[PDB]
């Protein structure tokens, strides 16, 4: 599975993304600390996950799934965040059209403040289509999404959840 | 989702794996056809799934699931076979694979060589990968026989 590191975790390892083996969230995280032990102190509190850390599987907080026991497929992606704080995060989504993201933002009560700019409670979401990816004769649009604000983490993951649909 | 191409599909596209969008098996196959149109008739029969092709989701034949309606997560991996196969598994211990092979009625013919009803499984450790301070074992698994596809996929299921 792929592991995306944010904020503190990124600064502490020099890495933004890693590919690590594991059939459950726990297995992947145990391998993460075997690879970068500097993260052990912040990721685990005793045997379980540290209470202030947030781990998301395809946009879903794993705590509301099966936590460390959550099964995952080999190609799954996890997002790891240290204690919540105001910030800015970005991600490029494949085949996630602007109009569709807009519909989600509108359905969440977001207010349009410009073309590709929406304000949500505690965050501002900015998005623009970048260079499409080419797979054979198929052009796959790519959408760059940036989220910043006190609740940037929350909305950033809500968007990842939406895109997974 | 990721799509692994085997035999015919691999040689034609010249690709072993592709990253394609889609929330269901059907959608991914649709985009696959878009990427390589020459596969339309070899995968679809109008709006339905072809009958000679085989599609597996994390080692499970989708025909026994929900067919084209089978839901898919972004991290899903599909293996597609047209009418020998191999994969290198990361951190898939030999003793574990062996326990599965035996549970499936397999017979140990030698070191890293087991025989199954319809196939022969060959496996060996290759150069490990390295991520940070962690060494990740790499097990290369090769499957041949009349039922190689089926067994290769059950091993993929077991590894996951
Ligand atoms: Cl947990
Ligand atoms: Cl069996």
């Amino acid at each position: 599975p792929k592991v995306n590191l944010y904020a503190t975790f990124r600064d502490l390892t020099g890495k933004s993304q890693l590919e690590l083996p594991g059939a459950t969230v726990g297995e992947v995280l145990e391998n993460l600390v075997r690879a970068y032990p500097a993260l052990k102190e912040e990721l685990f509190e005793g045997e379980g996950l540290a209470e202030r850390v947030s781990v998301f599987l395809e946009g879903r907080d794993v705590r509301y799934l099966q936590g460390l026991s959550t099964p995952l497929s080999p190609g799954a992606t996890l997002d790891l965040f240290p204690p919540v704080a105001g910030g800015g995060f970005e991600r490029t989504f494949g085949a996630f059209p602007p109009w569709l993201l807009e519909r989600y933002l509108e359905e969440w009560g977001g207010t349009r403040e410009g073309e590709g700019v929406y304000r949500l409670p505690g965050a501002v979401v900015r998005f623009r289509e970048v260079e499409p990816l080419k797979v054979g004769s198929l052009s796959i649009p790519q959408l760059r999404v940036e989220v910043e604000g006190e609740e940037a983490e929350r909305w950033f993951e809500r968007i990842a959840f939406a895109a997974s649909r």
